[PDB]
């Protein structure tokens, strides 16, 4: 999501 | 969503 | 992610 | 910190 | 930290 | 840290 | 549906 | 179907 | 589309 | 289209 | 499409 | 889903 | 949260 | 959270 | 978290 | 132009 | 142009 | 965005 | 252009 | 973004 | 970006 | 004829 | 003919 | 004829 | 789609 | 759609 | 698709 | 001159 | 002169 | 020239 | 210019 | 310019 | 440029 | 600059 | 001059 | 610029 | 001069 | 720049 | 001079 | 036309 | 036409 | 056309 996601918290 | 996502929390 | 993602924390 | 950025793109 | 950056791409 | 980044690319 | 669905971004 | 989906990012 | 597309019907 | 998009009928 | 394309109907 | 799926990222 | 059987597709 | 069965496809 | 038998597919 | 071009969406 | 282009979406 | 970017003029 | 293309999606 | 970026002019 | 960057002009 | 043309680019 | 055409790129 | 053409590149 | 007798010059 | 006898010059 | 007696000049 | 140019006729 | 150029004539 | 150029007619 | 000690996030 | 202890994230 | 003691994340 | 600019003075 | 011309184009 | 550029002063 | 001329183009 | 840039002062 | 001249394209 | 000494540089 | 000595340069 | 003595350079 164009920059690292930050997934499950 | 076009910078990192922030998801579950 | 276009940059690394950070899954399960 | 909790998803990336996005400089310059 | 928590999701990389996109420079300059 | 925690994901890499993307510098020129 | 004959598209691709973006979901939580 | 007949895409891709972009799931949390 | 950030998702997939459908080309040519 | 952000999603996928439908092209040409 | 960021997710997977469909090519030529 | 003749495509792919990107799931978290 | 998130309940059911959801086909996220 | 994370409900079900999906078919996340 | 993470529910069920997803077929993530 | 001399930023890329986005076509077929 | 001179970024590369982005053809079949 | 989504057409490339122009910088550094 | 000058930036590798990018075709068949 | 999804076009060649184009930097340093 | 996905179209080749275009660096050092 | 008498200098090319430039199509989808 | 009298010089060559750019077709997607 | 008379300059070569630039076909997907 | 991308139909007939076409001749890329 | 992009039907026809068309020549890109 | 990319259908007809095309011939790339 | 971002098309084929025509000099010196 | 980004299709072929035309000179001396 | 980004196609065959055409010199010296 | 683009002078300081700046930190692209 | 592009001066001073800077890291790109 | 691209001077000081820079750290490419 | 469509001629060449000056970068960082 | 600490730049580049561009002359007739 | 389409003529040389100036990089880093 | 320190860039690169583009003439007769 | 299509003519020769010049690089780091 | 200090990059290189592109002459007649 | 086209009189006396240039330096088209 | 084409007059003098040019250090097209 | 093309006059006296060129050193194109």
């Amino acid at each position: 999501g164009x920059g690292g996601n930050d997934n499950x918290g």
